[PDB]
């Protein structure tokens, strides 16, 4: 079978993805949630394939675990992206939500947040 | 009298960051959730006070579902954490030239037929 | 091109005061107004991010209707500056929507992290 | 938009069947080439959004300069048509990075899946 390496910061994620993989016949072979310990055990098993999600963080990130995959294992990578699209926030408009926090998030921001957002709840009821 | 917040979110990182945060502030965190589903189940029996909800999410409800049952069943204000994915990201990303790109969730149609089409492209190549 | 900030205060000490604190944080703002009425007839040709109402504005037009229009016509979001109770008036407020509330004398760093969230907020469900 | 596909096939069966294939997909085919020194004198001004140019062709340009040529001076995405098997011919054609390459004969909705995720990865990385 052709073997796959993910590396995906999702917990349930990766998991579809493996499931996924095994479902159609592939041999997943690593799953990571972190770029130094994939790059680090990926020559020891061969994969013939990468998959990456580009918004890794950490001590090495989701181009620069690709970069280093792509260059050591001389493995093909694809990418695993968000599909965060304007017509999901026309959806997400509709909860109305308090607001929109993006990662990483300030601590000082998300205090602020959450006690306006509680605040905001109390005062309308 | 901690404020007690509930967490929706399946990044391993945000979720772990979350938690220090948000304990070092002076709050009772209630669940962290990686799936919408469970989330909807706990809430009653937790009573947040407010819920963090990823906007992208994995599993049977997405991050949008998942929040309009929370702002429903359990009477909570919402806040949605994002991604920060940048043209700066992709301009990085194009320098590894990977074979491409697939968006969660993906079929595992879409899957399948990227895959086999990279590995023999890489046969022929170097 | 730091975000261009309207006010709507009939206190002439608490719009300076406001004044103060937004000129310290960087934000430019564009007009200073008592009433309610003169702020949306120049809110369009000024061109503002965002709108700070006094919720206890009297007169011509109160906060709230000041804000409903602002708000509809303008395409602003909207805080609301509050000061007393009256459950009745948060009723009213309530259906134009604001971002949030803010009770004076408004903390800088409180007033700085609204504007941020209201306008990011607005990018993302336009 | 469906876009607009420029086609260097030198197999006249071939060049036919691929015309039809995208043609029953919805996509607009621009221009059909014998020769690689006429298209990419042609493709300047035809504005191709993805070239399908076999890598084996008779004139003054083969295939993998014509791509090349292609790639480099449109800002194209290229998809290789083979059979081939030569391996140098390949590992100059690594040197175009095309998007892949598709064994004839070629499946229509191998096509249609390669030219989407040819355009998306362009388009990402724009």
């Amino acid at each position: 079978l052709p073997g796959v390496l993910i590396v995906e910061d999702g917990r349930l994620a990766a998991a579809t993805l493996r499931i996924q993989l095994e479902s159609l016949g592939y041999d997943v072979l690593g799953v990571f949630d972190n770029g130094e310990e994939a790059v680090r055990c990926a020559p020891d098993l061969r994969p013939d394939i990468a998959l990456v999600d580009i918004m890794l963080c950490g001590a090495l990130d989701g181009v620069e675990t690709a970069a280093r995959l792509a260059a050591g294992c001389n493995l093909p990578i694809i990418f695993i992206t968000s599909s965060q699209d304007v017509e999901t926030f026309q959806r997400a408009k509709r909860v109305n939500p308090f607001g929109y926090l993006a990662k990483p998030v300030a601590a000082d921001t998300l205090h602020r947040s959450i006690e306006m957002a509680i605040h905001k709840k109390k005062l309308e009821e």
